[PDB]
């Protein structure tokens, strides 16, 4: 199951993320993405930062070796990292990336927060208060940097995530503009259903790839978390699902690419039972009533940024 | 190693928290007591919101049928949850737990926050729109349960947990006062040394119990996750070089020397053991300084869940 984004080329409804707990070695993704190979996943989203690429990158090769399926059946997705948004480090970026999966291109590349740093190796500089070290940047200057590394070929499609109605905006309305971004990931979930910009994003041909469907210290780990919410838990017993995939396929119906993982290879496999069902419409304008504009990633890390995307409405 | 509370009862200056990250199966703990016992720990501290107790209870006892240690050998803690701070429930709790330990006595019971919920069987009772459902209650009441919890015999000592100066000013001050709190168990650590709330304990006689040591980044996503971590501070790293030391021994050894009896688990036996070794060095007094220049008011457990509450103890300076 697909969509088309707004450049012709087609996605994946459902990824899988490669994003690693600190703990977990690098390695792990390597024996995950397999995993989920295996269970039908051929969307694949991983980020420089993450680096973990590398190991994602063995695991699709690994199974393009034993045939069990084709790079032109694999979706992977990259991001351009903050300290890299200049421009002439864009590039530099996806490259090094490519050099680490061993792919010759990416099927999409993202422009991961619309905040800069300072360009050097650490992904998150700091001074000696341990506060980031920011850095001011013309966006329009690295989307320009992107669309020539789709023409270059280094990435079938490119996008944005984190961004705010506002920024796409300032892209969209972009004197020369020549491709649009096919996408913002950014997180949504029944608590935080991003509506309005889901409504803008669609008004302009821009798909929204959720991310935190499922809401990833003592008390605030045992604190009551999204698939606790009761008006899930029971809808789930309803059609016999799982409140996660109640979940899942309230983001689906919604024309939400959705993404997802797991350590658990249990977990994993059942999550691809999001297409064995639908939601009546009663029960999708519940789900809609859930929200609560609880954003469980804020990137607090960065909230002293002149481009911190989260101030706003949307 | 222990030191005395101003209670007249000694606490062992290390001990194990006994908490489970959110997957491990409530058993893990019973393993892992065992293992640190075997390690020389003789200090475990609980708390019934955990659901860790009958585990940890268990491995105790276990040890102390096959002659590894004696009950008398184990300071064990347990503190109140916020669902049961009402005076007619703060009891009701401590016997609860002594149930599924199967101990006759606690050695510390301490008020966990000086927050309350709605009296119930969940421990985080929320609205529909997710929401915790706070509930007041009068905690000088509450430490009047807590007293005579002492007198009856069923804990040797008693404190609180993340009470911030005018919360245990509230306590001290507090007219026909019995048993002041023997101890504030808070988060500390290099980045967030405590310091003003330490004074102010000393100078009160009460001890200083630090949670959170060495770094849990918790609270936010991945993202957040990476900010400077501690154990990677090169103020550490590097002193950790100068003394032939891991960085978290640099900062277990940090807290000690301060007067601190320190707290600190791990799922790794490898690194259960490792811990003992804060005994076999010291900090000289300029790099004890030098730690302490590192402080930036960095809390990485602030109860988020709690921020809307009341007693929320994190709004003020301390
Ligand atoms: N562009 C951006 O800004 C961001 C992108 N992402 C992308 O999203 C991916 C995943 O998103 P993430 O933020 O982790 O959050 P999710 O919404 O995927 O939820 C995270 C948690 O879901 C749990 N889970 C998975 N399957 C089930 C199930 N069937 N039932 C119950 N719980 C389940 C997992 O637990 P367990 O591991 O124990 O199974 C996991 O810790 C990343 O790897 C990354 O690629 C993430 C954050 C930001
Ligand atoms: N009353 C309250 O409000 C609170 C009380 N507490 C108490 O404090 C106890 C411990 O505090 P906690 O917040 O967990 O924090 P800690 O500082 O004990 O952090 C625990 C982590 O330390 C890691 N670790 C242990 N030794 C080393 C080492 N030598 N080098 C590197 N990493 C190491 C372990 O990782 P690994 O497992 O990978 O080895 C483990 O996950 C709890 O179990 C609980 O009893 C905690 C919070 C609140």
């Amino acid at each position: 199951h697909c969509v088309i984004l707004n450049d012709g080329n087609f996605i994946p409804v459902l990824g899988f993320g490669t994003a690693l707990p600190l703990e977990c070695p690098k390695s792990k993704a390597k024996e995950l993405t397999k995993i989920a190979i295996d269970a039908g996943f051929h969307h694949f989203d991983s980020a420089s930062v993450y680096n973990t690429e590398d190991h994602v990158g063995e695991a699709i090769r690994s199974k393009i070796a034993d045939g069990t399926v084709r790079r032109e059946d694999i979706f992977y997705t990259s991001k351009v990292w903050c300290t890299s948004l200049h421009p002439e480090l864009v590039r530099a970026s996806l490259e090094r990336s490519l050099q680490k999966l061993q792919f010759d291109y990416v099927d999409l590349y993202l422009i991961h927060y619309p905040m800069a740093l300072k360009p050097g190796e650490e992904n998150f500089p700091v001074d000696e208060h341990g506060k980031l070290i920011f850095d001011r940047v013309d966006l329009c200057a690295t989307w320009e940097a992107m669309e020539k590394c789709k023409d270059a070929g280094l990435t079938k499609s490119i996008g944005v995530s984190n961004f705010n109605y506002r920024q796409l905006e300032m892209i969209l309305n972009k004197p020369g503009l020549k491709y649009k971004p096919v996408c913002n990931q950014v997180e949504c979930h029944p608590y935080l259903n991003q509506m309005k910009l889901l409504d803008f994003c669609k008004s302009k041909d821009i798909v929204l790839v959720a991310y935190g469907v499922l809401g990833t210290g003592w008390v605030d780990q045992n604190s009551p978390v999204l698939l606790d919410e009761p008006v899930l838990g029971s809808m789930a017993k309803k059609y016999n699902r799982t409140p996660a995939l109640i979940a899942l396929r309230y983001q689906l119906q919604r024309g939400i690419v959705v993404l997802n993982t797991s350590l658990k290879e249990e977990r994993i496999k059942e999550n691809m039972q999001v297409f064995e069902f639908q939601l009546s419409s009663e029960d999708m304008k519940v789900l809609d009533g859930l929200n609560r504009n609880m954003r469980y990633i804020p990137a607090a890390i960065f909230k002293g940024h002149p481009n911190w995307p989260f101030l706003d409405e949307y």
